[PDB]
């Protein structure tokens, strides 16, 4: 049922990096996230003009950020077109390992951690403030999947048995003991506004 | 054999802005139309680990820039997935509309025109240095097409009898007239390293 696989040597670098590095812009990981949202729902809504059945597992097009101060975890939900199995492996493959390559080179260069997006490897700047993350995802053309990694070298994929999200996907923050303001609404609010504006899509912050 | 549209009125009523606000940045049209080359670009490696045959029409990802001084035109050449006819009407139609309505709003409430390709219409600054803009395309599953406009409120599409291109995207601008700064070999290089010196794809830049 539980898949294991060994990140490549790149990415495996890149998030001890992320992890080990003194950097306290941290805040950045949010808009990443909610840029990866932005960009899959880009693609759902794109693919329902020439087939609007691919909306049959959900209509609204959006991004939810569920903060939980009891499991100490920070939700982005969204209803974009969602990743199959393949998609998951490739994202943390082939995808990662050329863009990885790009930035380290870029910050040897004397290059900043907030550029990590123009390189499409966003995502692992979630391991600024995660100990854990864990993606729920669901495509049209597969079934649920739960991705996983607490960074060390490798990463898990398992099918869903979890609620059925119809469509989108889910990152699930696990965050670091000293890194709990990212569960506060007004730190929550206040980084949205900085860096995320202007997204083509309606971000809510639920409240607790 | 050439088929007239008429853009939808947010469309072009943001053309009309492009072309008629005075607005002395214009350097960021380059910006722009690399961003979209790269973005195409990712979109076609991106298919090719599934399916190694979609880079029969050409291995190589890259994006040329070639000025040419006597017919006063800067072309931006990718070998990127390209657009079907339907993605061209598409992209001109449905996406520039919501793209639109969100950046218009923004220019309203105190916002620049650099900002336009977070709306997803960064193509539209193209206007801002020309007077004309030509789109020749090539996708794997469709034919060569020929895509201009100079505003006006309408676009052509035909099927384009010049040289095959094998795969992706040629954005020909016709330069205005007090805009040939960007047609000198220094100028360009001064923008690319300003704005698009983290690209994924090697940019060349043509000498006449
Ligand atoms: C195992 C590593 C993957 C990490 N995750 C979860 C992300 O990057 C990520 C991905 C998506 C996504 N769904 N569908 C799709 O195409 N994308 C996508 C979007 C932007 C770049 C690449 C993408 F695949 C999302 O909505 C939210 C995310 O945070
Ligand atoms: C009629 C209006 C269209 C204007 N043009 C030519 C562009 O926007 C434009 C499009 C592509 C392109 N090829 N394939 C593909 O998916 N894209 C694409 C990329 C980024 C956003 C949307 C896209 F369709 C490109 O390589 C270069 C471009 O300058």
């Amino acid at each position: 049922e539980v898949e294991t696989f060994a990140f490549q040597a790149e990415i495996a670098q890149l998030m001890s990096l992320i992890i080990n590095t003194f950097y306290s812009n941290k805040e950045i990981f949010l808009r990443e996230l909610i840029s990866n949202s932005s960009d899959a729902l880009d693609k759902i809504r794109y693919e329902s003009l020439t087939d609007p059945s691919k909306l049959d597992s959900g209509k609204e097009l959006h991004i939810n950020l569920i903060p939980n101060k009891q499991d100490r975890t920070l939700t982005i939900v969204d209803t974009g077109i969602g990743m199959t199995k393949a998609d998951l492996i490739n994202n943390a493959g082939t995808i990662a390992k050329s863009g990885t390559k790009a930035f380290m080179e870029a910050l040897q260069a004397g290059a900043d951690i907030s550029m990590i997006g123009q390189f499409g490897v966003g995502f692992y700047s979630a391991y600024l403030v995660a100990e854990k993350v864990t993606v729920i995802t669901k495509h049209n053309d597969d079934e649920q999947y739960a991705w996983e990694s607490s960074a060390g070298g490798s990463f898990t994929v398992r099918t869903d048995t979890g609620e059925p999200m119809g469509r989108g996907t889910k990152v699930i923050l696990h965050l670091k003991e000293d890194q709990t303001e990212y569960l506060e609404e007004r730190r929550i609010k206040e980084i949205v506004k900085k860096h995320s504006q202007f997204i083509g899509y309606p971000i809510t912050l639920f409240v607790e």
